[PDB]
């Protein structure tokens, strides 16, 4: 209905690759003619050949057959290659635009759904756009050409006979639709009253035990005997109606055939005809049925493919991260403060955090501590603006976070976890994630040294040049951690968020990890979602979170002495 | 493979209705000729008509068209009606045999599955037997005739051209199979390596948060840019291979066409030909493709329908209730005793009952009492032989139950419940379940009187003649109960099993029910799965069951005084 709005929107991504359509269309039309020329040469076969018993006709005829077919194959290959090239570039361009938009959507959007199954729907729906719409282009251009071709040829070789067929065909199909519709109603009235009789009979083996006790078997076989015969007799009633439909439908069309032959008896018609021209006109008229049937499904196909393009524009039209921030931080000095921060995850009520006052001074390290839920993790995500807050402020160097440009803000933070983003590349270029050409191999080796990683790297194929496979295949939990550390080391990031909640602590050489972690925290601001005794007890402040509020605050022994929730958690070893 | 064993088994149920097949087959062959005669008259159309410019040909031709089609419609209707009549009687006969067998299978068999969904599978699979196998009969007889017809006609009108086509066609299809198989392999090798590249790309929006923090967006767009182009370029590699297949396949067949025309140039061939005979032979040779294609799916269809007949013979071949009992009871005097009865439901271990000693003397009434599970219900079902026992004996008049004929045994018991077997009939004939002509309306009215039923029956349309609808529609819980009672009253059944566990007790006129129940129990042996205080407390003995063993036994106050499990249950009011 409005699918041409969608197309006019879509068009200018296609118009760069227009050249390929022109060609495909040309080659398609050639391909249709090639088709109808071959049909045309039944006239010379039956006249110039068998009418004049001329064996020279049957000599060139073979060379024109394989001739046209060679051309028909070539035009077919050209058209289907051109279409695929254009549709391929359109889907790739649309996929790239979609991807670049999503990299820049809210973190909210990413938590509704797996990106692995959104990109399956997107790669599939992008294909269905160009499949359905290019497929429709083909059957317009090609079957339109073939229709025009066969009509012209029909009317040329006997306009008299063709006018008869063009009038009759519509009357005959309308006579058939009317008859086969009148039979669907008669079949649905009988399937309704077969469903009832069948339901009735599928019940009547129930209450078997009552029957055995009372000895009513012979009664119940005579109730089934009657309902079985009734079922079968309804079966006849149904067959005798439906197996009449098709005889009458054919008898209707034979009268049209028989009428056309009778017309060809009258010389006004018959004088235009030959054996050749009658067989070309019936052949070309039968050849019309396929491309007409294709042409009445083209609309369904085009909108089916703009329907999938509707979904991709939905994604491109949904809103990106707010970044009205106007200020640019070179380097945060460090002082970082929450001030009455209340926050609800979107699409719930019952806040995740309430009235969070919390200050992380420059150089210092706070450890967040608490049970599973708590809000430990939420607090960290608010630092980087992965959400935004309902009430209060969060400050970095005495301005709200939202006064800074998202890019500037995030350049300050770094993150360390076990589930660090590893990807198909060398170690060197994992460690310098972006900024590969901004840190030398000399520098990158030092970051890996101090992360206690040259241990397991120098014991590997090509050292720092070693590829890390599909999804980052090669590395154990503890090695990942040290790489994440090496990354956060390399960028001298003034803030550090350290997530211990996901990372595992059995690990051989946890000593090595703690030694690196120590080197990392050295004179840099650090919020820590904490579970290592090692870093909790060493922490400048601890903050205990329970049900989205800070209950306790202070140093290790200070809080342990209070025999409160910090003590409960220290006893349990956090988990 | 062995599906002709199945058919030879099935055959003698069909052979009664053989007449209808003969006719159908005759009419089918006529229908095939009628088809090929119509094709035949292209020769006179193009020769005797347009070859001799004879307008008299185009005058009779119409009358032969509508002629044959009338015959073709008639032969079609005769054949499809005959087939349906025979297949209808075969499925009805098979359904009746299946039903009569199941009414007589073990009660075990009925507890695996709903009979409502077994009879759906059976009514459906019985249809699929006669559908698939009769459908196969049609396409053998009819397409075989049409094949024979078109071959004869082809070789008659030009044996020279026909030998060429008969040799070429096989070479051409084998040339096409070989080519289009060589292209499936090439497409599966490329879908394997498209699946990998696609999986790789659907991953690479993950670890979004790590990316935002570290500012690696521009790096990740350049990883997608490359994998998107790689996906698309594999797309071309795939299209260019598959869109070559079909040109080459057609070019192969055109060479066969072109070869046939070249052969028709040589006078050895060309002298047998005309316009008429060449168009009949190409038409009849194209007309061969459909019935050959049908004939190579006939085997699949016939075994598909003997496969469903396999399942119905499985049911007819599975074993019926054991009835090696040799003794016939006219009327049990009443004395009924369990003696160390141990019993496990088939397909478990952990018995449902252990060492059940229990005696019900003539005229007396025992009430079984216990919690939900218990075995209350199981005990009752063992009385009627709905299962059989692992160890011990159950006696009626000092012989084991198994010495009696199942019919004789069950003639003694009657059953009263709320879930009594009601069915689509008059009240009178529900009350006399079997034995409708063995008790008069005078007698049946008395049974209904004493069951406290003429209350609600005389307040209804046609009284005792009132129909009870689909499943026994009209009756409330308490009315059902009194009818069940009226039934068990009418047959002066020496034993009575009374199930109160299912029946509901809120019911207005429970007074009426208890009054009837009192009239029923009067001087007849009665086991009662008991929950009415009214009948438990009045009972000659009580038997308390827990975890499949009798724990307590004795009269009401006797057991209540023991402050045991009977007391626990009397306090809870049973439920």
């Amino acid at each position: 209905l409005s699918t041409w709005q969608t197309f006019r929107r879509l068009w200018p991504t296609i118009a760069p690759f227009k050249a390929g359509l022109i060609v495909a269309g040309i080659a398609l039309i050639l391909n249709a003619a090639s088709d109808t020329f071959m049909l045309s040469l039944l006239k010379p076969l039956l006249d110039d050949g068998f009418g004049a018993t001329d064996r020279s006709v049957l000599l060139w005829m073979p060379l024109v057959v394989i001739g046209l077919m060679i051309l028909r194959g070539i035009t077919s290959y050209i058209s289907s290659y051109c279409i695929s090239w254009v549709s391929g570039k359109v889907v790739m361009t649309m996929r790239r635009r979609l991807f670049g938009h999503m990299m820049g959507m809210p973190v909210a959007f990413f938590d509704k759904q797996s990106t692995g199954t959104l990109l399956s729907r997107i790669t599939y729906d992008s294909e269905q756009v160009a499949s359905s719409s290019s497929g429709a282009l083909i059957t317009v251009v090609r079957e339109g050409a073939s229709i025009i071709g066969l009509f012209i040829m029909m009317f040329y070789y006997s306009w008299q006979l063709s006018i008869i067929l063009v009038v009759l065909a519509p009357i005959v199909s309308i006579a058939i639709r009317v008859v086969s519709k009148r039979f669907r109603s008669i079949s649905k009235n009988m399937q309704n009253t077969m469903g009832q009789v069948t339901t009735s009979a599928e019940q009547m083996l129930k209450g078997h035990k009552e029957v055995l006790i009372f000895g009513g078997q012979e009664v119940e076989t005579k109730r089934f005997d009657k309902v079985s015969n009734k079922m079968r007799l309804q079966g006849m009633k149904m067959v005798s109606a439906s197996s009449i439909s098709d005889p009458i439908i054919q008898l209707i069309a034979s009268l049209a055939l028989a009428f056309v032959l009778y017309a060809a008896s009258f010389p006004s018609v018959m004088d235009s005809l030959t054996a050749g021209t009658i067989t070309v006109v019936f052949s070309s008229m039968i050849a019309l049925m396929r491309p007409l049937k294709s042409l009445t499904n083209v609309n369904a196909q085009f909108q089916r493919g703009m329907a999938a393009c509707q979904t991709l524009f939905a994604i491109l039209d949904s809103e990106q991260e707010k970044d009205e921030g106007k200020r640019v931080i070179d380097r945060a000095t460090g002082d970082l403060e929450f001030r009455n921060v209340t926050f609800t995850y979107p699409g719930r009520e019952v806040p995740a955090l309430r009235n969070i006052n919390l200050k992380i001074p420059a150089g210092k390290t706070v450890a967040l501590v608490g049970r599973s839920g708590s809000g430990k993790s939420t607090i960290a995500s608010l630092i980087t603006r992965f959400y935004d807050i309902d009430e209060g402020h969060i400050l970095m160097d005495g301005h709200d976070l939202r006064e800074y440009t998202l890019a500037s803000l995030r350049n300050q933070v770094a993150l360390v976890s076990q589930n660090v983003h590893l990807f198909n590349d060398t170690v060197a270029n994992n460690i310098a994630y972006a900024r590969t050409e901004e840190y030398s191999r000399e520098q990158i080796e030092e970051a890996a040294r101090m992360a206690y990683a040259m241990d397991f790297i120098n014991k590997m194929d090509n050292g720092l040049d070693t590829i890390i496979g599909e999804n980052g295949v090669l590395l154990s939990g503890g090695q990942r951690q040290r790489i994440a550390i090496a990354r956060a080391l390399l960028r001298d990031s003034p803030i550090l968020i350290l997530d211990e909640a996901t990372s595992a602590l059995d690990t051989e050489s946890e000593r090595a990890i703690q030694a690196a972690l120590d080197e990392l925290q050295k004179n840099r601001t650090s919020l820590v979602i904490a579970h290592r005794l090692s870093t909790i007890e060493q922490a400048d402040e601890i903050v205990v979170v329970e049900d989205g509020i800070i209950v306790e605050r202070g140093t290790h022994s200070e809080l342990l002495a209070q025999h409160g929730v910090y003590a409960q958690l220290h006893k349990m070893q956090f988990g």
